[PDB]
């Protein structure tokens, strides 16, 4: 799709059989989720941004459906304010900025 | 343009006499600045992101230019790590996500 920016990109994502909504963050260089919980081993990880930092859980290589596009790749699991789409599955389903 | 996402999407930037490298960011709402003393009058204001929330200085119809599009609006002022042009921004420049 072509989405436009006068409202946030919030999109649906499929997880672990789960449906949620996220936003497509081209100012996140990781993707990052709301507290849930994801099958499978992970590592403590921290990760910052304009407030400061915070602690996540790393998990590795888990597949995601994002408006329709498979990835699959790592995914960070932690207090953000909203579930987060960053750049590393961003690229992984052919998502450009144009102007 | 377009823009991928491999490397975070950095672009050029002019407001005043500064031109700066500033963040193409879909999840931004507003655009956020790194600590300038822009003249004029503000109002304070707080945003949140990771981390938890940095006091800002809300200017409104300060002239940008991104990547030699004229733009012109509200530009939040503060302790940010990185330059965002947020979507308050990125629309008047016609910018679109597309995969
Ligand atoms: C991967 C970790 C994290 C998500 C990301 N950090 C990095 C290093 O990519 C980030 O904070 N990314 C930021 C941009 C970024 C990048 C690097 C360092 C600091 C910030 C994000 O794109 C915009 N922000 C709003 C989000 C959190 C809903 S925001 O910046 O917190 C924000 C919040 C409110 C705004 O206006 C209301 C505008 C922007």
């Amino acid at each position: 799709p072509q989405i436009t920016l006068w409202k946030r990109p919030l999109v649906t994502i499929r997880i672990g059989g789960q449906l949620k909504e996220a936003l497509l963050d081209t100012g996140a260089d990781d993707t990052v989720l709301e507290e849930m919980n994801l099958p499978g081993k992970w590592k403590p990880k921290m990760i910052g941004g304009i407030g400061g930092f915070i602690k996540v859980r790393q998990y590795d290589q888990i597949p995601i459906e994002i408006c329709g596009h498979k990835a699959i790749g790592t995914v960070l699991v932690g207090p953000t304010p909203v579930n987060i789409i960053g750049r590393n599955l961003l690229t992984q389903i052919g998502c450009t900025l144009n102007f």
